């Protein structure tokens, strides 16, 4: 599923991500935009053989099981495939554990490089929330 901007903002809020660990809704929408262009089925292979999955590009090295990343962990206790669903629950619950890990939203390299410090409120501007 490819979400619209305000549509994803609404789903993220419903699942309790708005201000989670102090990060406003706009930061989460901005991260989704540059990680997946709002497409739940996005995937991207890393140089190390791991793979990033879903709207927030969660990596198989630590967070989900794909059966093909040697010596990895599955800290979210899920198959990486659950991260590609039209329903975002699995992605949001796993993102909650990632953003709690010590480095905040810097865990997402695209948020640091493209969203951090910017006018992130622009991502939710005009949305009926
Ligand atoms: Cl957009
Ligand atoms: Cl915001
Ligand atoms: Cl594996
Ligand atoms: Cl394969
Ligand atoms: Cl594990
Ligand atoms: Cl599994
Ligand atoms: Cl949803
Ligand atoms: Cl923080
Ligand atoms: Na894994």
């Amino acid at each position: 599923k490819v979400f619209g901007r305000c549509e994803l903002a609404a789903a993220m809020k419903r699942h309790g991500l708005d201000n989670y660990r102090g990060y406003s809704l706009g930061n989460w929408v901005c991260a989704a935009k540059f990680e997946s262009n709002f497409n739940t089925q996005a995937t991207n292979r890393n140089t190390d053989g791991s793979t990033d999955y879903g709207i927030l590009q969660i990596n198989s090295r630590w967070w989900c099981n794909d059966g093909r990343t040697p010596g990895s962990r599955n800290l979210c206790n899920i198959p990486c495939s659950a991260l590609l669903s039209s329903d975002i629950t699995a992605s949001v619950n796993c993102a909650k554990k990632i953003v709690s890990d010590g480095n905040g939203m810097n865990a997402w390299v695209a948020w640091r490089n493209r969203c951090k410090g910017t006018d992130v409120q622009a991502w939710i501007r005009g949305c009926r929330l």
